[PDB]
C-alpha cells in the first residue's frame, strides 16, 4: 500500500544526555529511523512528534514533502524551534523508509553522491574529556592533557579539531559557558580572565596539534558582539580554521565578522532558508553550519542550495549518536558546497551496541556507506538495555554546578 | 521564605480545544496562576513547562526576570515558539504570585494602571458560531445569520467585530483556512471564489453592523503577498478597521501594507523585541498584535515600549478562557500605546464554572478589576469536572474535514 | 488614599556643584526621594519639576506611568533635555514612594533582582583629584600623582578606573575640555600636544594600575570624528576597557567605531528608546551608557530591554551623590545586560552627613541593599547645614578659568 | 565699548498664557529685545536664560555666534528643547542690539531683504475663537460660527487660514487635543467620531472660505501614523493647502507623507540642522516649519539654507505677540525658499499697548518694516500694567478641563 502504519519514538541513555529516535513502519514492513535530541535546549520534541505522527498514519511513505507542507500548516503559528525539530525528525525517518523501499542509500534521494569520502573535524576536543570525563576518557584536567589530546588527534590522522572556552587558572579546570547559564552571568561579559585562559588553552592545543592540524574555536552564545570582538582581537595572531559564534543578531554578527582576522562560522541553531537569509544578506558568515537533524535533510538541501548561490559552504551539525553521523554523511555526500563535516571521535563505551553499523574513518575522512537508507539502524534490544535518565544536556551541566 | 515550592500544569476541556494552566505555589501558601494554549499550532508547551519548572523550585518567587534570564540561557538554541510559550506561561504564573504576595493587582507591577476600562472588539464574530456551532450558538449557517450576528453585536453595544474568511456559495457554509491546511492547498492561491465570498460575507456583516460598528478582517496566514494584494484591491471600497495578515516575510508584508488602503495589523505569532524588529524596521504594520500569553506579560511590556518608540499601538491577542482575558486586561491597563483589546464574547456553557470571576463588560468596554493578582483564579474541582480531550485547535478542524 | 500630597525640591552644596532632590509625600505619610542634577549642562530642571509636580498632587502615587504619559503630552513640543530630566526626577521619586508603600526595595518593582553585587569602576580617576582638589584629595598635580592614584585603586581592590584628557607638559597640570568650552576652541581640533599628553597620562596610569586593573578613557564631546580617529590610532597599542565618545552624529560615531581597535561606549546624554535607536541602527556602540537619573529608572528599563535585543550591554551613568548611587544600584540589580556600574570613589568630606545610608563596596563590587525604596534617604537637617552655591558644574570650570 | 552690560527677562499676561521677553543692554545704551514662550510645553526657559546671560555680560554685543558656540559647549549634554530655546531667545536679543548699533533693520544682518511683503495665513482660525473665547471674539460655538469665521477671513482679504481638530456633535463644541492630554487618551487613536467631525468642520470652513481661500489643517501630535493615514484617506477629496503633522519618527512621518494626497508640513518643534536632517533624508515633508523664536534667527538661516539644498521651502512658526511677528518678518524678508508666513490675526484687547509698533497687513500680506532692529519694542510700563499669571499654554487647557 506504501502507507505509513506507525510512528513511534524511542529513548536511551547517552550518559549525560539521552538519545532519541523516530521509528516509522510501512505497510510493506520497512522501518525508517531517525535520531533527534532534546538536551540541547529542546524540551518538547517528543511531544511534537507524537502529535504530528498521528496525522501521518495512513498517508504515503513516499510523500515526505506533502507531509512537511501539511505539518508546517498545522503548526504555522509556533514554527521554528522544538516544533520544527519534531517535523525534521519525522522527515528524516520518512527519507530512510523511502530509500529502503527503493533499495538505495539516502544520498540517492538527494541528487546522488558526488564524493565517496568526507573530511571531518574531531569535535568537542578536548571539550568532552574535560566536561564529561565519566563518559569520555582519558579525563583532561590540565594544560598538559589539552596538549596530549591534540597530539592524539594528530597521531590518529585527524586534520582538524574543535575546542570551546575553558578556565585553567582559577581552581579545577572548568568550562566557561555563561550563554548556557554556567556560570549564571547573563550579561556574558568577557574579562581578562577569559582572554588569558583562551590564550593558554589554545597555545597548549597548538603545541600538541603541531603546525598542520587545524584548530577550530567554538564560542557558542557565550558573549555579546563587544566580547566577541575582544576575543578575536586578543587571538588575532592565532592560526584558527574558524571561530564559531552563535547569534540572533545578523547585524551584530556581521559587525563582528567585518572586524575578524579569522573565518567566522555560525547558524547551527537556525531553521529554514527564512532564518538563514538575514545572515547571508548581512555578509555575517564565512561558513554556515546546517543542523540537518533539526531541519530534516530535505529541508537542509534547500538551505545548502541557498548558501551555494551566495558562494557559502556549509557544514553539518553532528555531535550525537552514530545514526546522526550516518544521516549527516548522506547529506555531505550530496552537497557540492561542503566545507567540512563535524563528528565526535570520543564515543560512549556502549555506543556500538546501540547501532547495527558504526561509521568508518580512514586518514581523517569519513567513508560514505552504500547500504539502503541512512547506513545504520538503532537496535531495539540494545536501546532497552540502556534506559534513559531524566533530561540532561544543557540541564545537567547546571545540576553538576 | 518567598521560595517557589511547586510548579504544576493542569488541563481541561474547552470543547474543540483544551485550556491549560500553570499553578505555582510559594512557601507562604500563595498560588499564582497562568493560562496557556497548545491547540494553536503549539504541541509540547506542557513538556517545556514541566522541565523548566523543576529549576524554579527553591528559587525566589519575586525574581521573575532572573528566572527568565536563566531559562533563556538553558533553551537558547531552540528559543522561540513552544519553548518561549512555556517560559511565558511560567512568567505569567510568577507575576500572579508576586502580585498576590504584595497584595496588589498585577497592573501594579507593570507601571500602575493608566486607564480603568478598555474598549474591546468581539472577536471570532461570526467565526465561532460558524466553525464551532456545537459549542457556541446560535449556529450561523448562511448570510442571514452573518447579518444577525453583527446586529447582535450592535445591540449589545460592542463597537467592533472581527471575522475571518468564509465560503458561502459552494455547498454548506465553511471556513477558508488553507494556511492551516483546511483545505490542503499549500500554495495558498486566492481565486475568484475567495474574493466573491469575502465580498458577500462582509456586505452581510456590514448590513447587520450598521454604519457605526467597526469591522476587522483577519486573513491569518491564508495567502501569499500576491493574494493578500488581490484581496485588498478587491475590498478597496470597504470600510475596514484593519486587515490582519500574518507573515514571516517582513519585506513581503511591508510591500502589501504599502499598497493597502486599509490599516494592516500583524505580529500575533511573534516573540520578543528581536522578532518584532524586522517588521517595524520595514514599516510593515499599522498595528502590532502582541501575544502576552505566549511571551509573558513582562516580556510584552518590553515589546510595547519598543512599539511605542516607533509610534505603533499594540493590541493583545486574547481568544482563550477568562484567565487569559484577565491577564491581558492587566497588560491593557498599563500600556499607553494601546490600540484596542480582543476578546471572545461567545463563551462555552461551562466557562464561568472554571473560574472564580468572570470579566465584566459595559458599553463595549472591559472593566479592569482591582483584586490581587490577575483578577480570576481557575477552580481545581471544576477543572477536574471537565476532563480534557486529545489536542484539538488546529488539529481538530482537520479531523472535522 | 494613596494620593500624592506634595512634591518639593531641595538643594545643597556639593563643593563645585550642587546636589538637588525631589521629595514627594503621600497621604499615608510615605516620603519618596530622588536626586537630580543641574550642573551638567542642565539649567532649568528645578523649574520643570516645580511646574509638573503641581499636576501630580491629588493623583495616585501608584500610577507612575500614567504621570509619565501625561507629562510627556504636556511637554511634547520641547521634550528631551531639561524637560525630560525633570520628568525623570519625578519618576524616580514616585518609584521610591511606591516601593516604600509596598515595603520592598525598588528592584522589586523592576523585575526582581538577578544579582546581589555589581562590579564597578572608579570613575573620574584621577580626574576629580586633578580638577577639584579643594574637595577631593590628595591633590594630583603631576604624572607621579596620576600613577599613585591608579596604585591606590589597585590596592583598594577596584578592578577598573576611568580617566579623561589631561595636559601635563604645558604649565600646571590641567584638563583638556574644549567640548565644554575650557579652553574655548570650538572646532575641537586634536593636535600633537593632545596626543602626546594622552599617551604620557595613560602610561603613568598603567604603570600604577598594573596589568590587571582595567583602564577606561572618556573623551566626552572633546573632538570631532576626525580627531577621535586620530586619538584612537595614536592609542592603538594601549589596552583600554573602552573609549567613551559622546556624539550627536550616529553616522559619525559609527564611522569612528568601525575604525576603532578599542570598545566604544556612548549615549550617556540621550533620552528614551527614540534617541538611542539611530545609534544602535548604525552599529555605533559596543556599550550604551544609560543615565537613569535623567531618564527615570522605569524609562531606563525600556532602554535596557531595547539594548538587550541588539545584544548591547548597558552601564548606568553615576557620578553624583549617594542617592544616585542607590538609584542606579537598583537598576543594576535588575538589568540582565549590565556591562558594569560607574561610581565615584572620591567623596566629599560631608557626603555621609547628607544621607541615612552609604553605599557599601567589597572586593571591587557594590553590595545591593535590601531596604524599602532606593536604599538611602537624604537628611533634611543636613541638607540645610550645607546651603547651595550658585550653579557650578560646567559653569564653574569656566569661572576657574 | 560694545560690551553687553545686562541681560534681563520680563513677563506679562497674554490671557491664557504669558508673553516673555529678553532685554539686553549695551555699554552704548542700546537695548536689544526678543520674545520667547514657556507655555508651549517649555517650562524652564527663563531659568536657562538667567544662567546663560551671566556669561554674556562683559562680552561683545557684536559676537553673537561666539556666544552661541560657547553656550552650546556649556549646555552640550542637555542641548535641544528648553536649553536651546533659552539660547535662541538670547541670540534674538543680540541680533536686535547688533542691528540697532549699526542702525539697520535686522534683515540687513541676514543677507539683505529680497522681498518687501510676505503672504500670510491667518492661523488658529477658528481655533482661538473656539478655545479662548474670553480673549478672542466673537466666540465660535457651532458650525455656523466656523463658516462665518472663514467668511470673515475671505472678506478681510486673507488668502489662507489654518484650523485644528474640533468635535461638534458630542456636547458643546470642543477641541480634540489628546497629544497634549485633552482628553487624556495617550494611545492617540482616531475613531469615527474624530473623522466625521473633521469632515463637518472642514465642510463648514470651506462653505465660508469660498473656493479661492486656502485651508490648512494642523493635526499637531494628535495621532500615531496609523491614525494620520486614516485622517488623510478620509479627507482625500478635500482641497487642503497642507496637512501639518508633528512627529518624532522620521520613518513614520515619511510613510504617512508617501501615502498622502495632500502636501505635508512638519518640524515646528525641531532644533538645528541636526534635528531636521533625518526628516529631510527620509523625504518626510513637503514644507518645513522653522521656529526661529525657539532656534534663534541666525541658527534658522542655517536651517533655511539646508532646506534650500533639498528644494524644501520653509515657513516660520509665528503665533505669539507682535515682537515675534516682527522677528519672523525679518527672517521671511531674507529667506529665498519661503513657503508662507504664519500669523495670528485674532489679537488680545491689550496687544497694541505692549509694543511700540504693530504689524501692518495689506491685501493678505505682511509689510516688512524698515526700522532699526526687529521693528517693534516691548513697552516696559505696559508690561508692568499686565502682570503675568501662573504658566498657562498647554497647562491651562488641562485646568479648563
Ligand atoms: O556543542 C558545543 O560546542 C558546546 C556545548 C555547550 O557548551 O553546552
Ligand atoms: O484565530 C483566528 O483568527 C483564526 C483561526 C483559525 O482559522 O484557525
Ligand atoms: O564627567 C566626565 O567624564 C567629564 C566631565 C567634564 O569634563 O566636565
Ligand atoms: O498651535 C496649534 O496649532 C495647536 C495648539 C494646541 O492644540 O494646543
Ligand atoms: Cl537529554
Ligand atoms: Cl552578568
Ligand atoms: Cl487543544
Ligand atoms: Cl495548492
Ligand atoms: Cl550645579
Ligand atoms: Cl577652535
Ligand atoms: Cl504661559
Ligand atoms: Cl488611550
Ligand atoms: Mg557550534
Ligand atoms: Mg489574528
Ligand atoms: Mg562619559
Ligand atoms: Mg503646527
Amino acid at each position: 500500500s506504501l502507507k505509513v502504519v506507525s510512528v513511534d519514538t524511542l529513548c536511551c541513555d547517552a550518559g549525560w544526555r539521552n538519545y532519541h529516535f523516530v521509528k516509522l513502519t510501512t505497510d510493506e514492513g520497512i522501518v525508517g529511523w531517525s535520531e533527534f535530541d532534546e538536551g540541547f535546549g529542546s524540551p518538547g520534541v517528543t511531544a511534537v512528534i507524537e502529535q504530528l505522527g498521528k496525522r501521518l498514519v495512513g498517508a504515503s511513505v513516499m510523500e515526505h514533502e506533502r507531509f512537511f507542507a501539511e505539518a508546517y500548516c498545522l503548526t504555522r503559528p509556533a514554527t521554528g524551534g522544538v516544533v520544527s525539530e519534531g517535523i525534521g525528525a519525522i522527515e528524516n525517518a520518512l527519507l530512510d523508509a523511502k530509500a529502503k523501499t527503493l533499495n538505495v542509500p539516502c544520498y540517492e534521494l538527494l541528487g546522488g553522491k558526488l564524493r565517496d569520502r568526507v573530511p571531518v573535524y574531531w569535535s568537542h576536543c578536548p571539550t568532552w574529556r574535560i566536561n564529561h570525563p565519566k563518559f569520555f576518557g582519558p579525563p583532561v584536567t590540565d594544560l598538559d592533557g589539552v596538549k596530549r589530546t591534540a597530539e592524539e588527534a594528530r597521531e590518529r590522522q585527524f586534520r582538524a579539531i574543535k575546542t570551546n572556552i575553558f578556565i585553567h587558572d582559577d581552581g579545577p579546570l572548568h568550562a566557561w559557558r555563561p550563554g548556557f547559564a554556567v556560570p549564571f552571568q547573563p550579561a556574558l561579559n568577557v574579562d581578562r580572565k577569559v582572554l588569558r585562559n583562551l590564550r593558554a588553552h589554545l597555545e597548549a592545543l597548538r603545541d600538541g596539534a603541531g603546525p598542520d592540524v587545524e584548530i577550530l574555536l567554538d564560542l557558542n552564545f557565550n558573549a555579546k558582539p563587544e566580547g566577541y570582538l575582544k576575543i578575536l582581537r586578543e587571538l588575532a595572531d592565532f592560526d584558527l580554521f574558524w571561530v564559531e559564534i552563535d547569534s540572533y543578531s545578523p547585524q551584530g554578527l556581521a559587525y563582528v565578522r567585518n572586524h575578524s582576522p579569522h573565518p567566522i562560522s555560525s547558524c547551527e541553531t537556525l531553521f529554514g532558508i527564512r532564518e538563514f537569509k538575514p545572515f547571508f544578506d548581512a555578509n555575517a558568515v564565512d561558513v554556515a553550519i546546517v543542523d540537518t537533524i533539526w531541519n530534516g535533510v530535505w529541508q537542509s538541501m534547500k538551505i545548502a542550495a541557498f548558501a551555494d548561490a551566495h558562494d557559502i559552504n556549509v557544514a553539518p551539525h553532528n555531535f550525537y549518536g552514530h545514526l546522526c553521523t550516518m544521516i549527516n554523511a548522506n547529506f555531505a555526500a550530496a552537497v557540492p558546497n561542503l566545507r567540512i563535516m563535524e563528528t565526535d571521535i570520543d564515543r560512549l563505551a556502549w555506543e556500538d551496541e546501540l547501532f547495527t553499523h558504526a561509521p568508518e574513518y580512514q586518514n581523517g575522512e569519513l567513508i560514505i556507506p552504500d547500504r539502503p537508507g541512512w547506513g545504520t539502524d538503532p537496535v531495539e534490544e540494545a536501546i532497552l538495555a540502556h534506559p534513559p535518565k531524566v533530561m540532561g544536556g544543557l540541564l545537567q551541566y547546571k545540576r553538576s554546578e
